[PDB]
């Protein structure tokens, strides 16, 4: 986990995978909401238009949907059913949701 | 120019300068309107919602007033009467306009 340890120098915190993966803000633009993040999981210097939901958990989530590292909204599917194999991992899409489709 | 060129491996092109000085988008990504970019002209793999305005130019501006190379409409001061010196450079707004303030 790196939404706490914070990261390196040269590296910044992914906030799907919490591992220090990222490039980090080029930039020491204040932003009121907080940076906008590739749907990835990492920032970039683009400031948010609104806030990101601060917390998510399991207890609040729908049958079947599970939270999204990446808007802390109930956005994922539990059980994609995917048996693929794929060098790159799964596609995430604009949520920060993998779903059964090979990264290119 | 890079808007044409493209740019070497391990680099693309910054919309504002026009010089290859971005990463690059680390992903491939369909975006039916394309990348967002930082406010300082680099992409990231986050999809547009909405196009950018495909061309500007002056003529078409008001009095005092010149196009965005970020946004392609008529956001920038001509003159913001700066005379500071900076080393990182001047700070540019959301709209990718420079204003009078040196980077931090
Ligand atoms: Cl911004
Ligand atoms: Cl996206």
């Amino acid at each position: 986990g790196c939404e706490e340890a914070g990261c390196p120098e040269g590296s910044a915190c992914n906030i799907i995978t919490d591992r220090c993966t990222c490039s980090g803000v080029r930039c020491r633009v204040h932003c009121p909401h907080g940076f906008q993040r590739s749907r990835y999981g990492c920032e970039f210097c683009k400031c948010r238009l609104e806030p990101m939901k601060a917390t998510c958990d399991i207890s609040e989530c729908p049958e079947g949907m599970m939270c999204s590292r990446l808007t802390n909204k109930c956005d994922c599917k539990i059980d994609i059913n995917c048996r693929k194999t794929c060098p790159n991992g799964l596609k995430r899409d604009k949520l920060g949701c993998e779903y059964c489709e090979c990264r290119p």
